[PDB]
């Protein structure tokens, strides 16, 4: 069995809490993963859960990557990171039972509660800085625990509800597993890396540090502050390559202010040694929440 290394301590397949197969309702399906469907479900006051699914006609490499992805959640303890219930593995299809995140992706999030003529204010800049403090908050903790996550995107982003009182977290770790379990990448190819995300270094050199983290958290910023706009609008990987490599960045999302344009345009910055860390990241933000001129900027209603 594979073992598994985080904050220096070693885990493997036997730490994995096997929840009893009779003990799991599936409700709904909730769209795909990496290689397989995901659904609502139910742990026996059930426990609400997010469901993964392995398919059962899957390779030996299938089955080894999901059980590393299982192994990594299962061994992170921040509250900016989707919980793993645990998993059910001697049964087929083999299960991952994660927290149910009510709120669905971020970038899903984002483009349906867009403030329109019919929800004038479905969301405030406060709204955008608070999601963008809950994931560096995980971005912290990995830097700190020295995990490269290689793939922050608002994608990967969960919120536990839709309303006030959501908190933003990290609920994808694909990546950074398929970069443990062989050293490169991978599963995929060129045409799958996300190449909108990544710094200089690491498409050129394939150099991956915790600065990485850093400029992938701009991107996300201007994810965020765009209202879930795809990042680089209207080019494509080749070109976002050499624009980025040739010091092109992207302009401010509308109507972004200029304390949180700043904040992407340093997580751009061409050396990973004049970017900032998380927690230079943070103070940043919590700066910009403080800001009546920030916080009392209106989000663009889109017609
Ligand atoms: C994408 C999503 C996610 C959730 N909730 C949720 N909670 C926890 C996890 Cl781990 C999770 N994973 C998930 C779900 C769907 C597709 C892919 C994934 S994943 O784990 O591969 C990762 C990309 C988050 N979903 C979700 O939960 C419901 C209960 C609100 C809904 C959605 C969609 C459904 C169709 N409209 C847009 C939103």
């Amino acid at each position: 069995n594979p073992n598994y290394c985080f904050a220096g301590k070693t885990s493997s397949i036997s730490d994995l809490k096997e929840v009893p197969r009779k003990n799991i309702t599936l409700i709904r399906g909730l769209g795909h993963g990496a290689f397989g469907e995901v659904y609502e479900g139910q742990v026996s006051s059930p426990l609400q859960v997010a469901v993964k699914t392995l398919p059962e006609v899957c390779s030996e490499q299938d089955e080894l990557d999901f059980l590393m992805e299982a192994l990594i959640i299962s061994k992170f303890n921040h509250q900016n990171i989707v919980r793993c219930i645990g998993v059910s593995l001697q049964s087929l299809p083999r299960f991952i039972l994660l927290e149910l995140m009510a709120g669905g992706d971020l970038k899903s999030f984002l483009r349906e509660t867009r403030p329109r003529p019919s929800q004038p204010s479905s969301l405030a800049m406060l709204d955008l800085l608070h999601v963008a403090r809950d994931i560096a908050c995980g971005c912290q903790y990995l830097e700190e625990n020295h995990f490269i996550h290689r793939d922050i995107a608002a994608r990967n982003c969960l919120l536990t509800c839709p309303g006030p009182g959501r908190v933003a977290k990290i609920g994808d770790f694909g990546m950074a597993r398929d970069i443990y379990r062989a050293g490169y990448y991978r599963k995929g190819g060129c045409a799958m890396l996300p190449v909108k995300w990544m710094p200089p270094e690491a498409f050129m050199e394939g150099i991956f540090t915790s600065k990485t983290d850093t400029w992938s958290f701009g991107v996300l910023l201007w994810e965020i502050f765009s209202l879930g706009y795809m990042p680089y609008p209207s080019k494509s990987n080749q070109e976002v390559l050499e624009f980025v490599t040739s010091g092109g960045r992207m302009d401010p999302p509308k109507n972004c202010p200029g304390p949180v344009y700043r904040i992407m345009t340093q997580c751009w910055q061409h050396q990973p040694e004049d970017r900032p860390n998380f927690a230079i990241i943070l103070e940043r933000i919590e700066y910009c929440t403080q800001d009546p001129d920030v916080i009392n900027t209106a989000l663009p209603i889109e017609y």
